[PDB]
């Protein structure tokens, strides 16, 4: 699991950006301090419920 903070922020993150590509992905990695494959888990399973 990801923290608040993580939530809130991956949440703003792909209300502007639903499909991020690599570069924006491990940068927003770097910015909440989760793995770039976190990330990509994160909007892929966001996606595939919304």
């Amino acid at each position: 699991a990801v923290t608040g903070s993580q939530t809130a922020l991956l949440l703003r993150a792909f209300e502007k950006d639903r499909f991020p590509g690599i570069a924006a992905r491990e940068e927003l990695a770097r910015e909440t301090g989760l793995p770039e494959s976190r990330i990509q888990i994160w909007f892929q399973n966001r996606r595939a419920r919304h």
